[PDB]
């Protein structure tokens, strides 16, 4: 069964793909800033952290255990249980579950807005260390899925997991099923050796065991080309089969009910080409990235402008989602082409003389490397 | 079957996409104002206040309980229970669920046209706080689906839920014929064991006991290449075996029946690609689109002209949905390539200048970054 | 079923497969450096080395038992415990496994964000040399995937292995599968001698040897154009037969499952096109390529930025990963010409001059053989 | 059985080509130099060693019994265990197989990083002749597959056999089945001659010659068109057939689990063409070649860096494999005709004047044969 639900992540397969595919997906996409001088000093110091696996890691375990928080450790000498101030730069983040957190003060000034969320966050690490209190600007909550606000005050304010128990036992199921067909297999025929007499025998004697001995001999030695010999007064051999059909067909339904009830695209669940057609698993695998966007945009934004303000100086930035189908080489020269005999068509006597221009191909066409100038 | 569309929601799954797949997708399109000096203040404002999540879970619960109220807060100077009057007005917003909003005092005013709806609303979120009374114009109710006049001034001027009993039961039965199918396989075939003076054995006995051991035994070690021996003048064995064809279609079948009475097309809900076609699929989501639209032209509307009003002091403006449907790199930069070689042609015989030329590039297309100016 | 996850890993193949197709072909394809004045200089280092057998090695053992350790060697002067200072710092490199590491000094300076992981680590090689101590500095922990982190302090920060309990029994019954079919095969007829009176001959007799051989002889030389004579007062000659039908579907849908389960497509894991269908499979291989980026974007780069500082003296770079589908030499050939079309359209106009040009040519189009100069 | 593993190569024809077809069709593939004055002398040397058969030899031993050596022959007067100089040439290469290689010396100096490797290998070529000691320098050792290390040091240093038991197991039952295939077309119909007190007749005497002498002259001259007459009351003639059917998809599916098992496709191992599809199998010949790539760079490379240095005075030399699909006529005509108008369709007024465009022109199109000039 499920029990704490980590077993059955990390023994079943299924689930670590139906709980994983979804998180790096969304991550490794990437993002780019609008608004800032210049990115490359952003991507640099972007990949200097280096810490993009514990994100990966808080969004795995927000998506099982309904919830995970992230804490930020900022360079300022003031306490950490004070709040922070403008200006401050980070150098580091860890990753906590949803059990190492736990409700410490709660404010409900009427005048202030803020009341609705508690004020300070309790921590508890656990690796014999001693837990310490945090402030509610240190640090992030990141939540699952949706779930009832009846439910949602029942569960201290956690979600909920990913793996309920409809797709926990429709999951189940399978294996069951996998089992009885492993069964039926193994009894496809089975012979039946009719002797006269042979209640007499006395149990677990030597007479036993020749019997049985001899009965395995000559089993071990059948076979089309060989034949065996019996007595005709006393004894019978005859063969009971039976047939095996439509079991593939009935294994097929039971995974294209685990896909219905999981909810992503079977090409990436059971990693299977349909083979009759050839580019319409295109649109499949466009329908699975317009799925993965509509996942990313309520849950990956909120660590970015939890990330953002901590990492650059600059006053008003915005945040872009690249999309995430990326083109193969041949159209990439191609759209290249495309936008550079766009660019410049009508501009020789048009608006676009020359410091737009070159903004605007620097962005559409990112090949063109080019250095600063006018 | 089930009593509580709570419980019924949260713990099974299909009823969790079935609500959940048009609200979310449906904000998740965005949308963009007209008539505005500039754009990039507005959509700073807009992700400066992130309050997406509460207008999808506000939806979410208006599709699923058949109402939902969201509460305005606004930064003025005297009591909430008295009138609104103009001002930022904007810090911060809450939504509850059907549950939690009553009518306390009505006006009758016939010579103003708002009579016929209340004016003072109470909400009473619970968690041992005191109720608190709300003018009308400070919040705006959220609404599901059209109900008989009758039954709407039944439900005290709420909606009707989306898992109606038709739905209920459609969805309630899937999982009988589902177990009914894994029951149907399990009992495939059957070997029945006959013996001379086998109810002469007292019940709970060791020779019964040691019976049915040894049959066990015996069951386990057979098979294709193994043999068993039997008494002919006393024992028979036998097998009963029967087949299983069609259950799948039926399975089929009854998805089809839940597809058709739940409104949202087979790649949405079964997610499963038909791979015999090379891109009909096509049909099927601008289908969808046009459901979804729908959804959206009759539904979130009244919460954009609820709010837009209080985020801008522009005298006037108009809100307009662009078509969801997203392009790609390739297609999107050959319709760059049109408009951008269509808007000069028509400006070189002296009919259309600059300064509107630049406003006309500039709405279609984004890509070309313009600076303002001549 | 089976204990040591090594004598698995060296006795099958599809276990070796699947614990090798990922590394290599990762490895293989190479990446670039940027920011850099000159590269030849960069490969002739790089292939001087020749250091990516190792790691290859190394990332294997990774993914097989869970974790791997490299240790990196330096031409410092001092001794090796000691952390380390720029230098040229490279001439060799040794990869142990997980079994031959060991933590034995920690480190908890709360100001330091360097608390909460090792610094000095203990090797333990074997082969009759004294064990040596490593600063963190010096070596890097590779890891496979993550698991939950009860379990992950369970296992003293060591990750899980690829081959897990539903892998593992997959492979296993697919050998039992096979074995039964045979078996099946084996017995499709048999040929039952009966004769009266023929329990009457002493066991291990010349009678009953002879009478064996007999029916041994009587056995090889039968056949279409072959008749037997018996008598018909007392023997009598039948044959039993059976059919074999679905065997077939049964082992695909066994292998089906195995796919489901692995995580690699078919092309890779069966050898098998489908051959119904003309250019589908580029579908197959761009999910597969998705799939091995996900993996390098998530496990190769930490060696990179981990191995990169050490090898130049740059002040600043930057790292990105090539599109790994390789083109062939005539569509390769068309976007030479489109980008050497295009890259001379947008300098004619005095908008760019021929010093950028050079580089950006350069980038993009390595088949012109460019000096460097004006 | 396998046995010494040498047998089953001489012996089968399956694992002769599985261990084959690798290396003549990566060896033949080719390879250029580049940053050397030029490659025609470097050809002509090349073909006047001809000692590639001798480098296949060793690739093969290395893939069949886990590891290979070849020996260096240098004209230098200095004795062969001491170490080589710079500037000494080649002359000859000779291969020997594992069993022909023994430790002799090792060294673990601390300071030096030499230590991993035996400094002084011995040699026993056999054929009544005198073993020798051989310097590390000398030599190159060729490994096959990576095995655990814990069993690649109780192989004292030595990888593993292409031919795992999976793999012989899975070659060896397919002839089993291919008999029992045999067998049982063979015995498709059987007749029985029924005759009353055919025992009487005495054992081995002219009248049991006579009577089965009859009964085989009359099954020479039976047929359809042909009739028997029998006794009434004595007599019986009947025949008792059996169907065949299934048992080429059975051989199918033998085939392509030994294809699945082995690691290569199957129109390189079965021989065999789909038919339904028109250019579908080029996407599986170049899956073949990228394969066959992978398994290149980690095997062949190695002994390239071993036999340049002591072939070419050239201070800085790289690597570059050809890409193996060689294109057709047409095709490759249309590519020189792109390239050379690629090369010149705007250099008339910039960069590419001529010393740099002929260079360009000399390696992308090598069918323009040009004497050196400029």
């Amino acid at each position: 069964a499920s029990y704490h639900v980590g077993s059955f992540y990390n023994d079943n397969a299924t689930a670590k793909r139906i709980v994983d595919v979804i998180p790096e997906e969304m991550v490794t996409a990437g993002f780019k800033i609008s608004g800032v001088k210049d990115e490359k000093e952003f991507k640099s110091l972007w990949d200097s952290y280096k810490i993009d696996p514990s994100l990966v890691d808080a969004l795995c375990w927000a998506r099982l255990y309904g919830g995970a928080a992230i804490v930020a450790i900022i360079n300022d000498n003031r306490m950490l249980t004070s709040p922070v101030k403008p200006g401050a730069k980070l150098e580091g983040v860890r990753v906590y579950d949803r059990f190492a957190i736990t409700i410490e003060k709660r404010v409900t000034n009427a005048r202030s807005p803020r009341y609705g969320e508690p004020e300070i966050y309790k921590v508890s690490p656990g690796d014999n260390i001693q837990p310490y209190l945090i402030h509610h600007t240190r640090i992030f909550i990141a939540d699952g899925e949706r779930v009832t606000p009846q439910m949602r005050k029942q569960n201290q304010g956690w979600g909920a997991s990913v793996l309920n128990k409809s797709l926990i036992d429709a999951i189940c199921d399978y294996d069951y099923c996998e089992s009885l067909a492993t069964q039926i297999l193994r009894r496809k025929q089975q012979a039946v050796w009719k002797v006269k007499g042979l209640a007499e025998m006395c149990d677990d004697d030597d007479a036993q065991y020749a019997a049985r001995l001899r009965l395995a001999q000559v089993d071990d030695n059948s076979g089309v080309g060989r034949a065996i010999g019996i007595d005709a007064e006393t004894e019978e051999y005859d063969v009971l089969n039976s047939d095996i059909s439509g079991v593939p067909e009935f294994l097929s339904s039971k995974m294209d009910r685990i896909v219905s009830l999981s909810g992503i695209h079977e090409i990436i669940i059971k990693n299977k080409n349909v083979g009759g057609v050839s580019a319409s698993q295109n649109t499949a695998l466009e329908t699975f990235y317009k799925l993965v966007d509509r996942k990313r945009e309520e849950d990956y934004r909120p660590l970015l402008e939890f990330l953002l303000p901590f990492i650059v100086d600059e006053q008003e930035w915005s945040i872009e989602f690249e999309p995430l189908s990326v083109p193969s080489k041949k159209e990439e020269s191609e759209i290249t082409k495309n936008n550079v005999e766009s660019v410049t068509k009508a501009i020789t006597e048009q608006i676009i003389d020359l410091e737009e221009a070159r903004d605007t191909l620097r962005s559409i066409a990112p090949e063109f490397k080019l250095k600063d100038g006018n």
